[PDB]
């Protein structure tokens, strides 16, 4: 028992990380098979950053200008292409450490692990969620660009995120591995509206179920509610609307604990309206929304990779 | 910017994990060079668990009774020895994936990453602290025994923890890699007092500095205090006493931010006496004590391995 904000084991991703340098700028790349993926802004300079003309900047570059290093081994670049906001550098060697992998574009509210890297070397790993407004609340310093987010299912790494940008608000933005930003963002050093965020309701409910499974039980009450009534409360507190698809994905947790989903919604309603009265749930004094129902079942059942 | 509960990249430890089976019981072992380390209670049965006679149980076992499997490769056991609460199984093959490593016995209040495993396969990685009372608040299911905690410095893994036991209170206990428990605990299925825990004061102060560096600033006040006055408050709220050695290890954070350690203590004093008035610091509504001053500097400076 016990419940922690657990990340996927990072070893399979660590073996894919490389350093990419283009002129003065160094960032991280992801070496899968014979292709290295990295953010296109490796080709910018500081005069470029307010609104880079990436097509014009890239036309000035040749294969031999992209320096790619994997530990101490230098990779030979035999082609380069810009796809959306990522650069794809073809190399003459397939990565011997390539795992089974997929590229996935995740949905807001889903979670993944980030392997933060600098100069192609791993620094740390943590779990986070894609906010409803498509930002992530990460831990990224200058030079972390090209660090990736991922999930693992059995032996397969699903890469879902590559880091590109810290907005002036201090939150983070990035792309899928085809280089398409999540959210309205562009790779320019500018203030960019993120727009209204909300709390991921289905994840809070999943975490309340996690709490019950682990014996934090004090917030269970004698009440129930309806999906309609609950959603009027969710709106008031800037929670995502709960749908029947969410109720369905909470089914396994409802079955395990015996607590109907709408009864758990009534506990959440009371916590939103009354607060946590100085108490804690699973070591937290706020309502946690970075565990999905799948996360809770995986952690509570010991699934391995 | 941003601040997360970050774990070390787990790849170097993943390559050391094996499954050990002795009779009916399977747990995890750590394969370093030509030795596999695992909890001695792999040799027990359920009739054994209230007070196993480990010496008598082990005398019934021979090398060929310890089944050790690394992925699909079976290891040949050529010797076995009990050291404190760990078994050391000599194998005829050195692990080709052995990292540079050390065994360390950590001090209460220090932090480390745990790689939770089942059947020799990694499930997840998370960061935690050794509580002042030598328990850890982990996430461990049955079969996670033999999972290890560790830190990494440059290319060297310092193994500090092997998981053995969940106390009936739901908190966790384990050993260093010489098999000595942290705390008063024994490997018996019994209620065992853990005794009074406290909050790790130097870590809370480190995290308040992390907060300022990241721009959460609202708890800074116009006050200062003395070490004596602060420790009278710490005692009242079951915080560890602050010593000058702690003030010294906070020096780099004090220098970075310009906030004297005793001024930050006065902010902490006010938060202990008044609470956080419905506000948050770094995404938390309580005072966080699982980051050491070294953790904060590492994360804020991008140190890699
Ligand atoms: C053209 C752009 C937009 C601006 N930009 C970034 O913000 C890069 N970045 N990413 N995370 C960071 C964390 C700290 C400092 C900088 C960071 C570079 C690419
Ligand atoms: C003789 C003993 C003492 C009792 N014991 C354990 O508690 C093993 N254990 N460790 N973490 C666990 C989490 C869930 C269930 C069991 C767990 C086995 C060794």
């Amino acid at each position: 028992s016990g419940f922690r904000k657990m990340a996927f084991p990072s070893g399979k991703v660590e073996g894919c990380m490389v350093q990419v340098t283009c002129g003065t700028t160094t960032l991280n790349g992801l070496w899968l098979d014979d292709v290295v993926y990295c953010p296109r802004h490796v080709i910018c300079t500081s005069e470029d950053m307010l609104n880079p003309n990436y097509e014009d900047l890239l036309i000035r570059k040749s294969n031999h200008n992209f320096l790619v290093q994997a530990g101490n081994v230098q990779l030979r670049v035999i082609g380069h292409s810009m796809q959306n906001c990522v650069l794809k550098l073809k190399v003459d060697t397939a990565n011997p450490k390539t795992p089974k992998y997929k590229f996935v574009r995740i949905q807001p509210g889903q979670t993944f692990s980030v392997l933060a890297c600098y100069n192609g070397s791993p620094s740390g790993v943590y779990q986070c969620a894609m906010r409803p407004n498509f930002t992530i609340k990460g831990s990224f310093l200058n030079g972390s660009c090209g660090s990736v987010g991922f999930n693992i299912d059995y032996d397969c790494v699903s890469f879902c995120y590559m880091h590109h940008m810290e907005l002036p608000t201090g939150v983070h933005a990035g792309t899928d591995l085809e280089g398409n930003f999540y959210g309205p963002f562009v790779d320019r050093q500018t203030a960019q509206a993120a727009g209204t965020d909300t709390t991921i309701t289905v994840n809070v409910l999943a975490w309340l179920y996690a709490a019950v499974i682990n014996g934090d039980r004090w917030f269970l009450n004698r009440f129930t509610t309806t999906l309609n009534d609950f959603n009027l409360v969710a709106m008031k507190y800037n929670y995502e609307p709960l749908t029947q698809d969410h109720v369905d994905i909470l089914g396994p947790l409802s079955a395990q604990t015996g607590i109907a989903v709408l009864d758990m919604c009534a506990s959440l309603k009371e916590l939103l309206q009354n607060g946590m009265n100085g108490r804690t749930i699973l070591g937290s004094a706020l309502l946690e929304d970075e565990f999905t129902p799948f996360d809770v079942v995986r952690q509570c059942s010991g699934v391995t990779f």
